[PDB]
């Protein structure tokens, strides 16, 4: 399985250091993306979704597209193939593609192959015992993994936040909501047509993306949303 780094790993972006199986880099600042999916709506009435989990580069670029030798168009086939059979229904539930689950496979193609390529701790050679694709499921577990610590939905209504058809919100209360389940640092908060849509929490990491600890940091974009006015629209509605 990957291999094990020290507790005490150097961060990711706040430090200097030589990328390696122990250290994000270029690709320090891990981005846990979420979405609010309303028109058409997926997932529980009560719940954001996953979009994925990004590196990008300390200044905010970032890479894409890292690695065609092992990009895939069988993400679905490779979870099952792994024995990961909770893991892909709670893909299905979880890491919904809004337009259908016929189009969850396209979806997660995309993450991994864009994205997922791009963290140069997931690299076979970071393994031992390495098995074909290994790092794939292991990827898609650790986003999940993740995600599960950062429960958008329950960090807002906490604040009084709640979707509404007629409410509308300020976006420093979102932002001071979600910081709350995220030490202190905020989000990107993301919205479309003025309603709330995306979120991305920032990490840095110590040790491997797979298995290190997640530290949450500065976001390295701010928030494309109106300082008020921000609908949250209610799904199923
Ligand atoms: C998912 O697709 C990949 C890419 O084709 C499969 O991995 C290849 O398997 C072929 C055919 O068995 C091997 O000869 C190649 O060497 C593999 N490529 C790599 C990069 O490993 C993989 O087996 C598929 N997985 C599942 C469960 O279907
Ligand atoms: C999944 O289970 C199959 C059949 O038991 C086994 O051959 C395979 O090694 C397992 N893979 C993993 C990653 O657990």
């Amino acid at each position: 399985t990957i291999d094990t780094c020290s507790s005490d790993s150097p961060l990711s972006c706040q430090t200097d250091n030589e990328a390696s199986c122990c250290f994000n880099s270029p690709g320090g600042s891990l981005l846990q993306t979420q979405f609010w999916d309303y028109d058409p709506s997926d997932g529980p009435s009560d719940s954001w979704t996953i979009h994925g989990l990004w590196p990008d580069n300390c200044d905010g670029t970032y890479q894409e597209y890292c690695d065609e030798s092992r990009e895939y168009s069988n993400i679905t086939s490779i979870l099952e193939a792994q024995n990961r059979t909770e893991l892909l229904s709670y893909m299905k539930e979880y890491w919904p593609d809004y337009e259908g689950a016929d189009e969850d496979e396209s979806f997660w193609e995309h993450e991994w192959n864009k994205h997922g390529t791009c963290i140069n701790t997931i690299e076979p050679s970071c393994y031992t015992d390495y098995y074909a694709q290994e790092e794939v499921g292991d990827f898609f577990q650790q986003v999940v993994d993740l995600f599960k610590t950062l429960d958008s939905y329950t960090a807002l209504s906490d604040a009084g936040i709640t979707p509404s058809e007629d409410a509308t919100y300020k976006l420093s209360d979102i932002e001071d909501a979600l910081a709350a389940i995220h030490d202190g640092y905020p989000p990107y908060v993301g919205c479309e047509d003025g309603a709330l849509s995306q979120l991305y929490y920032y990490f840095n990491v110590k040790g491997s993306a797979i298995g290190g600890t997640y530290v949450a940091s500065e976001r390295l974009e701010d928030s494309n949303c109106k300082d008020s006015g921000i609908k949250y629209p209610p799904k199923y509605s």
